[PDB]
């Protein structure tokens, strides 16, 4: 099982989300206040109430990714539903118990794929027993010693080591089979047709169910755009409603679905958004109060950037190096470009409109349009990417405001 | 069977709902005016009419939880439907006899789980007879005495006491089975595949039907916002209708459904909401008359809070201690912080807007942000949470109006 | 079969609907004009046309209950559809052939339950044959005399009389069974599992069908709010439409449904409502003319009340006595309170708004809030409820207008 | 497997999309920034993010066809969804994860047909073994040599060469068969009933899944008309939402589907449209940031046309020749008509409104009305289509503005 202490939770955070400590902090305080529970009895296993979180602040500084990530290391199943959607001011038809239904549909194509390296390496030593079986059969009547089985190997395990270097031969092996095929096929087959025997009844469900149930985490994005305070950001309280609908979810219900009936009850909720338009004080009271833990995030810096450009472990930048290396190019970003790199983000974000950390992403892939293209030429060649570089393909762009409008 | 006297019903209320005596009172007066019925004949079993309840008052002072709980000890099935919902001013598609429909779908995953420690302990002694049977068979032809049965036990009840300390052996027992498995599995199985023989035909229905039918209790929240008198709380009498739709439910009909045909006729209804917009006199007559018993509730006090902070048996505050302890921290709340604890909620509720008892929930989880976080360090350490404490992390917050607007 | 002469029909009416004679009158004249038909041939069995009724008048004086009841003694299946509904000015989706579909869904959970005391007392003498069968078996090879069967009873019918006073023993009796249970269970079982053998193929349908088909009665409430005459009570003739849709029903069609295809044709219709807004002259002509029989009702009196308070056979008042007795309380209403009781209704209904007979209901349950609560104390005690009583808990209430607004 | 280098990707473009080099370029830069990924590990296989593309420019100059084709040689599965669609301002019901859903439903009737000349020529040699088997059976007990198998052929491979010139005989061969048919049938059958044994379990899915997944490419057409800045191209931010909905798709989710559960995460997206109404800077941030790579296209020239008229490998013009030949007409276009051919499109596009390259298509099929009709007469006759020609059937048309409005 998972847990992690408060700080532990944080620290893996600072691994991919620069700054906003306060932020992290809370979310972890929610995720232990979580664990804690379990460890009680039955009374209070069921009278204490997922400490759901309200995420006030500007855009692109990481409310989402703070959640997204928290959850990945919780190893919780997770989904982010935009608040908008349930509005349909195009007037369609939106039901909110859907949300829970998709927090299962990952809670699966999550259980699945998170079962093919736990039970994959367990059955490449079971797809071999099925070819060292057709090239040379362990002659009828095994005289039980389990050590006269590694004794077929007296040539059998000479073919076992010869499966990795010489294949493409015509063979046929044992709703079963009885089929005559070929070996590089078949090798790619059995595998598949073997994960099946790696039992998938009321296990990939029931426990996938447990998934959601135990908990993930839903991040209800934008909540603020669904509540009133008049003028420009009120049509009707034909939005107020979606706060209502919502309630139950957060406030605790069962729900109908596909793989099994699910209990929202204990699910964790993380409600986002910026409120230049209203004020959290402005939710329906009901909601207001299921959002116990409130926290601010604040806009990142120039530095903050620079640092997001490199101190993220998946770093953007690196994404480059490696990507870029693949064509035979070392690439290497100075202190002093990683400086302008940011520097631009910030200047651009300040003239057009500011989209968050977001800009770096675009500013970059643009830096490289040159390199990133010609790359397969540079076969070995290496390049120095630095201020003086940067500014040559940037400055006038960033310069041209109205271009940036289009193309950054 | 249940009943309880008027006062009995009450006194279990005051167990988790401070004050509002008048409230309780009524509700209980409904819940016997209920029983009484039964005890009559056939004439008046079917000519007297569940004494439905109109819950006029402010928000977060207990209308819901008064119902909610009433029902829990009625051991009735219960659902709270928000009135809004049937409106869809986004225009979707709402049918209202849905309401009754879900009052059944808990009337079940309520009959269910409330049938697995009644009939659970009855068949842990029936899943053993199914293993003390495969380890050592009571040899062919039992010479009837029922006392040469505890006489297989001359070694059989030596394996019965040895089922609690040594398992994981490879065994196979008797749309039946004929299946070769193992014993920590199989133990977790049989149980399940045994609650089946614990007959679940026209019983887990029929009587679940009675449930609803005999009753639970539907709490139609907000009734007030579905009724007209003009200006800012009338769009059209395109809400009028919801009252209309509803009608029947309360006014007495059959409804179509999944596990069986239900009759709404005698279910109990408790219709909530505040009416600063209209006035109960403003329901359609038909309804109006179906909300016979009328009651007011009154906004809780500073004291009332203080008392909610502690005199609730699930106490908030306690939730802490015990939640908090789990990290190795005794926590203790003075009289005199529970004082400011309240003191605050009240002062905040009076400056932004007042959400009810609701605020404590929020004000608190905020007190603790410190404690609740650092907690895993305080391994043993104990803390004294008291006025002087409170005010250090509160006073300026509460101070800062416009913050509180966000973060309480 | 049913019929009843005109007056007969009336008289059972005056049993629970004080006054409005004219009203009754008609409805019965419809219900014989009904019978009459059948008694003709084939020509005129199918050229004469259910004499459907238009029920003009104020609210709460009994259009509905005049119908509701008429039908119960017709023993017709019956439903009251609000006219509103099909409007959806929230814009959903309403189809009108639904109506007929629910006039079947009772025409069932009516046929059903009206078959378990016709065939219940027929099979408690068939669930015994199944226990006096397991406690002492009628030894192999019955030597046919039918009078050596009451001759097992030479001890068998000593256990038959002993089934009513000594049970809870462990027995097992004969998609059948083969099951080992216990006797207070099983007794509650067999019954159920025996109504099944009380044949339920193409009988509980086909004749339930006959139900509707033969006839009940639909009371289309409010019809007037679905027709035009401009100003405050016309949006569009986007309501006119529902008169249209409707037509066929009343005017004669088949309809698709669940248990069987149904023919509206001969169904009886009773169309309600008050027309302060328009005038019956104001229906679509088509409708106008399927509402042959027109009748007024007029608002009830003070007396009328008083009399509804006692001369109804299910009397309200009595509802009290008996309900109230159950806790050990005789209760007894004077001439002279039953006077004020009413007196209030009337005064209240005249200040706030007047809801019909409806008020009594509420005025009362309020009278008793005192008694109705403390009742379980009065264990024997008896009380005199009379003017001087009444006015002590009423007068100021009725006084306070604006309270009454809420709580009467 | 595919890849191709940046330039390689390009050069096959310039094969059917004259000019717009910059365009191509990018797109290719995406389609390697794609490959590269794969070649990394697991960390960065799943932390780098398909480099999605924003296609700013005028209409009919190639955005679509640049994508369309890109994908064809990527041999990716592809779909272009119009942004409009999800709007329904007629108000229907649009879900957007539909988009992904259809990117699968070609990802298939693409895997399918692209599996019947790979495995088609593999089993025309397997449907013969099934007739050289009924005409002359390889007599019981094959004495294993695999060279006394081509030795049935001592008359058997005399019937194998005689299957191409003499058929229609009455034969019967081996949920199998046992059926008595005939041989030109049966030949057209077996084939089919043989692509089945060419295994189609969790292969025609799973890998079709990969398709989408590894990728095709969705081209979200017109993105611009789903975003706000006011006046004539904003109704509400009841379009805003479409951007919202979309999000996830591009921003990374699982989607439910027919042949299997798909992950959108890594698919490639290329979002089109012109922005004379807004400005790419005007997308919701979230999106904005997911359109990393930005590119412009520029309206083609007279020349560019001329060159589209011919330098396309499928050439329009050629379409003619060959289409036209089929009637017995060589046709030949001078340099100097292909000149006016273009010359015209350009002059028309500048007077009515300019639809892009689009016009040639129309201008042409009009040139020909004459030829294209009379063609079946010109049996041999050959024609010289050239300026002086062109202008005889064009000049006054192009002349007549308001005609062209109708008829080009
Ligand atoms: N504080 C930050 N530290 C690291 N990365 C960040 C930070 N803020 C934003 N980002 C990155 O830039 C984009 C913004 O993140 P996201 O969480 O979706 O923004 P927001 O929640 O603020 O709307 C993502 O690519 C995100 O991973
Ligand atoms: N007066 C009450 N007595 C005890 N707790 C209350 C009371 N009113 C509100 N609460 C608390 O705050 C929450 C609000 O109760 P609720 O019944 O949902 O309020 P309301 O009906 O007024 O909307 C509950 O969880 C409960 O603990
Ligand atoms: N004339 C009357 N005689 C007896 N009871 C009446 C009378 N009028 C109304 N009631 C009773 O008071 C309420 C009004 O009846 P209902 O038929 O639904 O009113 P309406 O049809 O006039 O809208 C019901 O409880 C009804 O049974
Ligand atoms: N610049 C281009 N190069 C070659 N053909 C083009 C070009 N632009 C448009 N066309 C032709 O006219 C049609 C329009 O191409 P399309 O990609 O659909 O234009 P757009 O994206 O600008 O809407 C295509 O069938 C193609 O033959």
């Amino acid at each position: 099982m998972s847990e992690m202490t408060p700080r532990e939770i944080v620290s893996e955070l600072d691994k991919h989300i620069i700054g906003q400590d306060n932020a992290k902090r809370s979310v972890a305080i929610a995720l232990r206040n979580r664990w804690r529970r379990m460890q009680l009895n039955e009374e209070l296993r069921h009278e204490v109430t997922p400490k759901n979180i309200l995420m006030i602040g500007p855009t692109g500084v990481g409310k989402t990714e703070i959640a997204r990530r928290l959850a990945k290391l919780a190893n919780a199943p997770f989904i982010k539903v935009e608040a908008t959607k349930f509005t349909e001011v195009g007037y369609v038809g939106k039901e909110v118990d859907s949300i829970i239904r998709d927090l299962t549909d990952a809670a699966v194509k999550m259980v699945r794929v998170q079962a093919i390296e736990k039970n994959r390496y367990r059955a490449e030593e079971l797809a071999e027993e099925r070819i060292l079986d057709v090239l040379i059969p362990p002659a009828k009547n095994n005289w039980g010693q389990t050590e006269q089985q590694q004794e077929p190997s007296a040539a059998r395990q000479a073919f076992r080591k010869k499966l990795r270097e010489g294949q493409l031969d015509d063979k046929e092996i044992e709703k079963q089979k009885a089929r005559k095929l070929k070996i590089k096929d078949a090798m790619k087959l059995l595998i598949e047709e073997e994960a099946a025997k790696l039992v998938n009844p009321e296990e990939l469900k029931q426990d996938a169910i447990d998934a959601v149930e135990q908990h993930g985490i839903v991040f209800i994005d934008e909540i603020d755009k669904i509540c009133k305070r008049g003028e420009s950001s009120g049509p009707d309280v034909s939005r107020e409603g979606v706060q209502r609908d919502l309630l139950p979810l957060v406030e605790g219900c069962t729900v109908s679905t596909k793989h099994g009936m699910v209990k929202t009850d204990h699910i964790l909720f993380i409600a986002s958004g910026a409120f230049q338009i209203a004020k959290p004080s402005d939710l329906i009271p009901e909601l207001q109060g299921r959002l116990p833990i409130r926290v601010e995030l604040q806009a990142l810096t120039t530095s903050d950037f620079e640092r997001i450009l490199t101190e993220p472990n998946a770093s953007i930048t690196v994404q480059y190096k490696a990507l870029m290396a693949t064509e035979g190019v070392n690439i290497e970003f100075t202190d002093s470009g990683i400086k302008r790199i940011a520097e631009a983000a910030w200047q651009v974000n300040e003239s057009t409109e500011n989209i968050g950390a977001r800009r770096l992403h675009t500013v970059l892939e643009r830096l490289m349009e040159e390199i990133s293209y010609d790359a397969s030429d540079l076969s070995g060649q290496n390049i120095t990417i630095d201020a003086d570089y940067v500014s040559k393909h940037l400055d006038a762009l960033v310069a041209d405001e109205d271009l940036s409008r289009f193309i950054l």
